[PDB]
């Protein structure tokens, strides 16, 4: 109970900032996550023995893929930590518990392929889950890990609190399906602009948590330029392998996934920033003003991609 996690001074300071990079030392990531739970939730939120065993089983069920890996899980949990810490009083005790765990688990057992590739391959998961294929699988994997003996970090919640938190995690993980993001953000945009947005309305909270999950999930575009640029190489490493696999099914992949169209990456990044990233962090900043640093960093990275096109790098 009196056992705190502590970080070295530079990490202790920088971990509070939206643009923190968790570093290349894999063995420090579990402790970083526990540090974040203890500060965001409390030292009492979870039995440390059960949390440590949950974390290590989650780690084991992430695969050795270039992007959708254990580092992505902890990175997305850190962005959620920064949001929750800059919006102290807006979230219930159950939501702070649920969302950090949701972020750590949101890409469990990812194979480095999109929902589209699974459907075109006719993968068994595509028959089990017709929409949000991987995301329903990620939630399924999360529930399976929670039910391993000694892994139930929610054991001290009442029956209804346990049902509520699993509901927060399910919706949070499903919201990471980017196909759902576009409609969710437009609805939140209308609601904010007409003034109907009401954080005591559960369906409204659900929408706001959804956008928060998208924002944490995309947080690669909100880091310092050298982290953004080097993370993009990992994302394209997965996309181009998927494109290769599309070519093996006799389907020309979209340019985004075709390694022969590397040259078009800078202009493709502009599209992404303008169509997905900037809108996401703009609506988030309207609803949760203290998340403005994410929007600012995102605009800084758009400007860096514009400089890449203009041959200035
Ligand atoms: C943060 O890192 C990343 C890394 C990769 C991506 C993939 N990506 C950008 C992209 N790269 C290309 C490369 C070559 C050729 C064509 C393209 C292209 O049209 N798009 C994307 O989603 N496009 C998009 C465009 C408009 C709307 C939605 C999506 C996104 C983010
Ligand atoms: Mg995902
Ligand atoms: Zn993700």
């Amino acid at each position: 109970g009196l056992m705190q996690f502590t970080l070295p001074v530079r990490l202790c300071k920088e971990i509070e900032l939206f643009h923190f990079d968790i570093g290349p030392f894999e063995n420090m990531w579990p402790g970083i996550f526990v540090y974040m739970v203890h500060r965001s939730c409390g030292t009492s939120c979870f039995e440390l023995e059960k949390l440590c065993r949950f974390i290590m089983s989650v780690k084991k069920n992430y695969r050795r893929v270039p992007y959708h890996n254990w580092k992505h899980a902890v990175t997305v949990a850190h962005c959620m930590y920064a949001i929750l810490q800059n919006n102290h009083t807006l979230f219930t005790d159950l939501e702070r518990k649920g969302l950090l765990i949701a972020c750590l688990c949101h890409d469990l057992d990812h194979r480095g392929f999109s929902n589209s590739y699974l459907q075109k391959f006719d993968h068994p998961l595509a028959a089990l889950y017709s929409t949000s294929t991987m995301e329903q699988h990620h939630f399924s994997q999360t529930v399976s890990i929670l039910q391993l003996e000694g892994h139930n970090i929610f054991s001290t919640l009442s029956s209804s609190e346990y049902e509520q938190v699993l509901e927060i995690i399910r919706k949070a993980i499903i919201a990471t399906d980017l196909a759902l993001y576009f409609g969710n953000r437009k609805q939140l945009e209308e609601m904010y602009q007409t003034g109907s947005l009401n954080l005591n309305n559960q369906s409204h909270r659900d929408r706001v948590i959804g956008l928060m999950m998208t924002a944490c999930d995309l947080c690669s575009v909100t880091k310092l330029w050298p982290v953004t640029k080097l993370t993009a190489n990992d994302i394209y490493a997965e996309f181009w392998a998927e494109g290769d696999e599309m070519k093996k099914l006799g389907i020309q992949p979209i340019p985004m996934m075709d390694r022969d169209k590397k040259d078009e990456v800078p202009q493709g990044q502009l599209g992404f920033y303008n169509a997905v990233a900037i809108p996401c962090y703009t609506t988030l900043t309207q609803i949760l003003p203290p998340t403005e640093p994410l929007l600012k960093a995102c605009r800084d990275n758009l400007s860096q991609w514009e400089k890449v096109i203009r041959g200035e790098e």
